[PDB]
């Protein structure tokens, strides 16, 4: 049980794609007004050098038009321009898509159907999507990590052509993080989410970049893992320790030598204890770092009180 | 501390996923338990997402007639933890029960926890009696329990078992703290005025390791202060020593094997003393950030009395 | 210029305190009554074994009295029975006096004149305090401390016979830090603070705890003279390094030998790197702990617009 | 983005400590240069706890008939960040320059700033020249100068003095940050969309490394993340050199030397790697944690065009 949806916010980030905004602006006035709601269009400039401000300021100031544009002085990425975006929106359902026709906005209906059916999140996997099998092997792995985070299965994560409901857009807002990956922020706070199959037209380093800030969002898990391997090699260093100094000192004096083996011995303890101290700093700050994000402890789905 | 209030009602919280094996027996052990108290009672079910039909047996016992079976289901798995906050958030009686839905603990144990409930406890825990484990185990329970008895002063021995008896305040008290993943009965003998425990009689080392990094948290908030006092010495020596070998002794004093060797040796431990020094300046910082995020109840008000 | 004041709120934490009880109620009460205001005495019990709360409850019910009585379930601490004894204050000026009768009541009425000529905050310095002088040299290192700190010269610590404006026990209750120190916190968050000299009647690891929980709720410098020492540490670290194996193997293969010098001068290197990445978690670390408790910036005292 | 607003009025904002010494020639230079802008123009002396008598030489200023000083007081001393960040709370003008009060930078480079910023640039700088110092400390401000012009993108070279200009919209949004003991000329850079530099003609190791610290947290939020990298790689080594040396020889390969010596050796090493491992994802959770605590704006929203 939601309510209904009247009137469909279109977010747009844009960032020098003068030569692709005109088409994007008419595919998407002509999807929007094949639904029978109140409709409009919230073009963002990322600090564009070119002249996408120009016509996105024409746009916006055309004859009957649902066009607005909100310029930003300078570029501060697809996260702020998608956030400075949702802090303009009217609309009860706020649609996000790329700027650069990626994602065909005729896309648009289905997705606004779908959140009719009452799903707070209606997502896009894109289907027979060709590219190399590395990426393909993280696409699988974090949407595993995340299906065991968050619980609601999230498939393709580069297609932000997504669908929100208002109280979802606003929580956003008034959350505690500011950083995080927006997708994964309304998984967590979605109540019913869903996922819809769409047809797409079309370094190293950023993957590593990218694999360690989903981790850092999503779980603590990886602190634990760490206070439990800093466990295991302490009692590790504690054996080898024991076994090096103070047997083989007492099994042979000359062949354990005199320099190197039994002091040393003695500086893998202090190892294991800076690795057990490392381990309570990171129990620690895992606390911290949930308690300050203060997401919902759980969601009530029906109570079901007797007679 | 004006005696106790009388117990009118009492509430139990059974978070259930995937019991679907034994949720019929459990249901009707409780209800012939709680109709053998002599008190309004209810029971109150919670589904952390199960994946089998429990949601559908839950909702046939609550719907059924003359029941006082409370359903509240979940989207998804959230833990146990999040399933017996929820359950706590729903509840309307005196006394809270937290039963465990695998039978592991009899329902039929509930009147002795409420008997004793009535003789004044906040907090009335079971001690499992005939335990058969390995010896390593038991020490390790009972190192736990003298940590727990060290820290909160209450007497608790075993948390094993949830078959755990609270009274409404320690409960409400409970809901207002919003810390995440902390452990409950820790919690609640933090505000208990009188906490017991009765005997029960119930039908490896990562887990301990994971055990013991779960409760220091909610142990204390520096544990890095000892590691620091430690840290001091090893620096206080390794200074102390390093020149005495050289300051002392530069041509009288290269000593049978080498004083070089036995500098790397000092300078070693110096750092190594400095490090544990940092590590521990670094918990300070983090417990204190860690307490004022908390944001605990730093007490509870029993009773004010005002003049006329 | 300050709010005149009309009503005092003596707060008294009460802990197993039975045979003083009766002889502190008095005294302040007969200090109270000779101030010509509306006073009240909120006697705290912080969870006592003995016949304190009985105490406690028999003066709030007696004819025409101004005691109110709190009791706590269990034992808290002095600073969580100080906390609880605000939340229910209603006076203008709040008193906190210690229930053992060691600062006597009968200064009340100083601190009060104190509290008129436009003080937040009236600290009391007890005279001719006879003890171990590693006590002095511990008051002396603190006073500096926290003059050098918060800027308002505070003397004694350990006397509590203190006053405080409603606006600064408001300001206290709603503020981020808990288990800081009260009048660190009060001398923190005061305009203006003075300090009175008052007569008082009458282990080890107890006062490097107390010195390590003061240096933290004071100042992260703590924090940046680790960085500062573990930069240090460091360099010299690289300096052993490079000197140890790079100079002294190229000058002498067998005089610098093969197993305990060279590969444990590279040891050397990362030790220095494991306290720089130290330093900067201390960094951090103190960023996040300034930023968590939100302190204020500055206080204006007073501005001067022209014509 | 539409061009750039009219320049109105000059407020100048100058943090005053213990400055008795040359605050009325400051007072007469500074008046005489905003006199000769041909703008409205204020001066907001903040009186940072000065010891002596600088705050009634201010209030003096400030008292004059015709005077356009406006004078803050503070309490005791915060510091200059703090002073700057209090006169900024005051500011009435569209720019704001921030200049020394010791004289070391010329008022009578006022108006070479007004003009700069009348060409539409929302922050300029001042970059000294002449500058005679060690090789040592300009190599340290160039490094500086990179690392800035690598993280915020901005061209700001000379960061040693606070003579700036400022736009009243960086301002605002400057204030709306509650981040303490921050660098005010970066967090400019971060919301400027047009900054540029002027030169102006200007009258320890232990400084650097406070510097650097300082400069760190304010650039980016996850240094450690690279120490991971350098972790990772002695760890596979680490890793893969220990059982090649005994893992594939055990009595062929005790080796000229001493075999268990490199043993100590490799696994030292995978634990070298294991902890800076270790502390980059310490890192990478407290740069998450600083992030979100610190609370910085995300955008400055320049222009919203609404359809009629």
């Amino acid at each position: 049980d939601a309510a209904p949806i009247k009137k469909v916010s279109v977010v747009i980030p844009v960032y020098n794609e003068q030569e692709s905004l005109p088409e994007l602006i008419r595919r998407t006035t002509t999807a929007c007004e094949s639904l029978g709601k109140a409709w409009e269009i919230l073009l963002i400039d990322d600090g564009s050098s070119d002249s996408s401000a120009e016509l996105m300021v024409k746009a916006s100031q055309e004859a009957d038009s649902h066009i607005i544009s909100i310029l930003l002085n300078r570029n501060y990425g697809q996260h702020a321009a998608i956030m400075a975006g949702f802090s303009h929106v009217s609309g009860d359902l706020i649609i996000t898509l790329d700027a650069d026709l990626q994602n065909p906005p005729e896309e648009i209906p289905r997705l606004v159907a779908k959140a009719d059916e009452g799903f707070d999140v209606v997502g896009t996997v894109r289907q027979n999507r060709q590219d190399s099998l590395f990426r393909k092997s993280a696409s699988k792995i974090i949407n595993l990590l995340i299906q065991r985070t968050t619980g609601k299965a999230m498939g393709d994560y580069g297609c932000m052509l997504r669908a929100y409901r208002r109280p979802i857009i606003d929580t956003m807002l008034r959350c505690h993080e500011r950083s995080t990956f927006i997708p994964i922020l309304a998984n967590i706070f979605a109540r019913r989410a869903t996922e819809i199959p769409v047809h797409h037209a079309e370094s190293f380093m950023r993957l590593i970049n990218l694999m360690y800030d989903l981790v850092t969002c999503l779980t603590t898990t990886p602190l634990r893992l760490l206070s439990l391997l800093g466990s295991v090699i302490a009692i590790g260093g504690f054996s080898l320790s024991v076994l090096l100094i103070v047997l083989r000192l007492a099994l042979g004096p000359q062949w354990a030598a005199e320099g190197v083996f039994m002091l040393f011995a003695v500086l893998f303890t202090f190892i294991g204890a800076q690795f057990i101290g490392m381990g309570l700093l990171g129990e620690y700050i895992g606390r911290i770092y949930n308690d300050v994000r203060a997401r919902p402890r759980y969601f009530v789905q029906q109570v079901i009180y007797p007679e």
